[PDB]
């Protein structure tokens, strides 16, 4: 069209426009104050209005990159505040924009955002919704310069829904606090998944990305043909590459194009895309990526037909190795919405290794004849781990289950930091209380989903300050081997126990006035420390100490005088427990 700004303004709407422009500026000029971004937003919005009125008004023909760059180069203290970035303003638009991307600090040194008391949030909310949401939208955006803006907007709307509902509530905190804690964690998940995807595309490359996509796309769109899924995997690959590079505009347009493409060829891809395809521009793709699996054909052939029995397997394979393997994947994925994607990759790899070391053999059909039999153990491993861990989780509750994982992992990698073990073990616990609620056929995909950010999360920390070759081994392993690798870790028999420390096991009355979350973390921390001191303790011996301690808390909190009780019964516990654990 003649004017990009006019166009984007028209189909986005003034409200969404103003919010996205704010997010975009905050992601670049991460250091400028809120008031300064607001002024820029107004100016751009006002400019946009001009172009809507007259497609030919001055500058309305300029591209969004150019306009955006010029306005960015308007900041007077660009050099005094951002220094080197100001030099970007000396380049021509193609490089100017590229120059701006390179200086986008992925993790600046801003103070952590503190959550104020519910009454002050609700009052600030009621007294001025706009500036209240925009300011925090600003705070989140500057800290997460790579968070896809439209999605960051999608979150804002959920935050607003939570205040609207909760601030008019009888018990505001009882309504708000849990909603904010859920929004936060979810916000974290989305952010980490985005970073992980881009990171993985760099290490492993396009082939791995494509395989993962064929598997995922065909599980969701089991009725589409392999050529449609291939088409989609290709476009999808261009979109992620672009979006990872960090250019919002290119990214947003690539996502829009793909979304309309899918919606137009709707009936040819999935029947569950109707809802999503009605929604407005800003939401289409977000919706589609989240869409539920379509129902499969039911009248579907046996894989062993074309991939085992049939002659020409090797002829079809040598003619185009990746396409044939992709075909396998497509065929195997759309018949298994219940398998995790990485499990579908393990099978595809196994199949590949087999065809390679078989198609170069006397009688092919016989060399690879029993390949589907190798799959069995690959499939069962993840299944058995799930049932097993969900069972245990049903018995104990979330908390006691978290404590079990705490003992398990501490004995495996005692070298790891206690606060790290505590955190990882807790999140792992939450993955259990979130996936085990699901019926079997959906558990594995669930776990994979959550378990992957947790494992990467833990791998990054270890990256910083490495403490074990084994963790490093699993962390640098292949995407397909990461989780099985951690699963294979055995008790660390080498580990030399920490010297006892009286302090570490001294508890005061403050443990009675602390919040549930706080109390638990103190107990759990003492637990990791317990195991690090007596790594040979039994589940029996251990459970006995945890039982004494259990009461010890109550017998001292619900006691006439604390302090003393904890120092009196406290001396006892430690002396006794030390003896039981020899
Ligand atoms: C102290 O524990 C946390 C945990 C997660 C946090 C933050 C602080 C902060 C604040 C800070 O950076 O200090 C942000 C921004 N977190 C997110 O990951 C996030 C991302 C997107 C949304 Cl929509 C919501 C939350
Ligand atoms: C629809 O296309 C994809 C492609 C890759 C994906 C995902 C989705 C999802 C999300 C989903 O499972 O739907 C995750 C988590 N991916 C990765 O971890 C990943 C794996 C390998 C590489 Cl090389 C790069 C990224
Ligand atoms: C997502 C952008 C909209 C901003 C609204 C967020 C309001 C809640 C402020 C609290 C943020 C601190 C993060 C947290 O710990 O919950
Ligand atoms: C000045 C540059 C900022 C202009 C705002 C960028 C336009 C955002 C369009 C988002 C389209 C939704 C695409 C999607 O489905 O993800
Ligand atoms: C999962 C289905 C992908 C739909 C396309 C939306 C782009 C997401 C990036
Ligand atoms: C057009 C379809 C292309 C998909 C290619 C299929 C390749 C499957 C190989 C199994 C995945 C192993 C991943 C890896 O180790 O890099
Ligand atoms: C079920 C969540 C509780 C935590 C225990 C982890 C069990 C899930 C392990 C299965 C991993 C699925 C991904 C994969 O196949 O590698
Ligand atoms: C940094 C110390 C924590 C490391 C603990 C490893 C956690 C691995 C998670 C794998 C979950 C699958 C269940 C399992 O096989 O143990
Ligand atoms: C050397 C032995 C010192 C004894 C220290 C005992 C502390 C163990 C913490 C037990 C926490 C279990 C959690 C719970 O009961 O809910």
């Amino acid at each position: 069209h003649k004017s990009e700004v006019a166009h984007r303004f028209k189909d986005l709407g003034e409200e969404n426009f103003k919010a996205l422009v704010l997010i975009a500026f905050a992601q670049y000029l991460q250091q400028c104050p809120f008031e300064d971004h607001v002024k820029l937003v107004n100016e751009v919005t006002e400019f946009a209005k001009t172009c809507v009125a007259d497609e030919s008004a001055e500058n309305c023909d300029k591209s969004l990159h150019t306009l955006f760059g010029d306005k960015l180069c308007t900041v007077a203290t660009l050099r005094e505040t951002y220094g080197e970035m100001a030099d970007c303003c000396a380049k021509q638009e193609p490089e100017r924009n590229e120059c701006f991307l390179q200086h986008k600090d992925d993790n600046p040194n801003l103070p952590r955002l503190v959550r104020p008391e519910v009454d002050v949030m609700c009052t600030a909310f009621h007294d001025n919704e706009e500036t209240f949401l925009k300011k925090y939208l600003y705070e989140i955006a500057r800290r997460h310069p790579y968070f896809y803006a439209p999605e960051l907007l999608f979150f804002a709307k959920r935050y607003k829904a939570a205040f609207t509902e909760c601030c008019q509530a009888a018990d505001k905190a009882a309504c708000l606090l849990p909603k904010l804690d859920e929004l936060r964690d979810e916000g974290k998940a989305s952010s980490a998944k985005q970073r992980l995807k881009c990171a993985s595309l760099q290490k492993f490359g396009e082939r791995a990305f494509k395989a993962w996509a064929v598997a995922r796309l065909s599980q969701r769109f089991p009725k589409a043909e392999f050529a449609e899924v291939s088409k989609l995997v290709t476009d999808l690959t261009k979109v992620h590459t672009e979006c990872c590079h960090g250019d919002l505009l290119e990214c947003a347009d690539d996502r829009a194009d793909l979304a309309k493409y899918i919606c137009e060829n709707q009936d040819s891809i999935s029947s569950k895309l109707k809802e999503c395809c009605e929604k407005p521009l800003l939401e289409k793709s977000h919706c589609i990526a989240e869409v539920e699996n379509d129902e499969m054909p039911a009248d579907l052939p046996s894989l062993a037909a074309d991939f085992v029995e049939s002659k020409d397997v090797c002829k079809n394979y040598a003619e185009a190795k990746d396409v044939f393997l992709g075909m396998f994947l497509y065929e195997y994925a759309r018949r298994h919405p219940d398998y995790s994607v990485v499990l579908l990759l393990r099978l595809a790899k196994t199949y590949e290794t087999t065809l390679e070391k078989c198609c170069a053999a006397a009688d092919p059909h016989e060399c690879y004849a029993k390949v589907f039999d190798e799959f069995k153990p690959l499939v069962e491993e993840p299944q058995n781990l799930i049932k097993q861990n969900c069972e245990l989780f049903e018995q104990l509750g979330e908390y006691k289950f978290q404590n079990a994982l705490l003992v398990r992992y501490t004995k495996k990698v005692p070298q790891v930091s206690t606060p790290t073990l505590v955190e990882v073990s807790r999140n792992l616990g939450k993955v259990g209380s979130k996936c085990c609620k699901h019926p079997e056929a959906k558990r594995m995909p669930c776990a994979e989903d959550y378990l992957s950010v947790v494992l990467n999360q833990l791998c990054v920390l270890h990256e910083k300050t490495p403490v074990s070759d084994r963790v490093t081994k699993c962390c640098t392993e292949s995407l397909v081997n990461r989780r099985p690798c951690f699963s294979a870790l055995e008790v660390d028999e080498t580990y030399v126990p920490k010297e006892f420390n009286a302090e570490t096991f001294t508890f005061h009355a403050d443990i009675c006035t602390l919040s549930e979350k706080e109390r638990q973390i103190k107990k759990q921390t003492a637990l990791v420390e317990l195991v690090k001191h007596k790594p040979k303790a039994t589940k029996e011996q251990l459970k006995a100490v945890m039982d004494d301690f259990a009461a010890f808390v109550e017998k001292c909190c619900k006691a006439d005088d604390k302090e003393t009780c904890f120092a009196e019964e406290g001396k006892k516990l430690v002396a006794a427990s030390q003896a039981a654990l020899g």
